[PDB]
């Protein structure tokens, strides 16, 4: 199917930390105050409900690593950079690791720890957002 | 490409306040009133868009600590002295910094609230301007 450009978006429970998921060119993935090149990101699909996200600006995949701490990678790896897209009651998507048993996060390494103490993981839910201004 | 020999010229909205960046030989990065030997410095490529700032004088790189203060250091690390050059419509460069989101600027302790409490910093915007005397 066709190709995804969009900026993820994700925040805290104040609501306060508006976040955008953002691919470094230094391969750190982090979070942005707001939409920026980037912010933007290639969602492609790989298999039915199955998808890739690509940094536009990086050129870095956004792929799993140890405890599930994402980063972005110059080289794209299924079991590492594809995750299954799934829609959430509240509307935004959970993008989940088969391999990894984890849905891609922007949470710290002490927030990592509430997935199994909780169920749940600190800024999983993101929102595609479309760009602000038209691109391609 | 190329490596540039030039003098960071900044200034505030006052305009009396010229200001050339200049790396001292104690590792002090200060601003000084016009051109001299100090604020010669090395502008060199290491990336696309990104590059490394050395004072040829002191021989020293332009890096940044915390709160994006800045400091001339006599052994060069990427992710602290390496910066992605972009040019502001008022025809200045601004120098980022991946890792401590924030651009080169002169700004004092109490200056550098005001990128958060305004969305700028003072003395950020440099022009690199040639030598007035021949070099190399």
């Amino acid at each position: 199917d066709p190709i995804r450009l969009r900026h993820l978006y994700t925040s805290g429970p104040h609501g306060l930390s508006s976040c955008f998921l953002r691919i470094r060119a230094d391969g750190v993935v982090d979070c942005a105050r707001g939409q920026s090149a980037h912010s933007l990101l290639e969602i492609k699909a790989v298999a039915l409900r199955t998808v890739a996200i690509k940094g536009v600006h990086s050129v870095r995949y956004l792929c799993m690593g140890a405890d599930g701490k994402m980063q972005g990678l110059l080289q794209y790896s299924e079991e590492d950079c594809a995750f299954e897209e799934e829609i959430r009651p509240d509307g935004y998507n959970v993008y989940r690791s088969e391999k990894h048993r984890l849905p891609v996060s922007l949470s710290s390494a002490k927030q990592r720890q509430l997935y199994k103490n909780r169920g749940f993981l600190p800024l999983s839910h993101f929102l595609p957002m479309l760009p602000m201004v038209p691109e391609e």
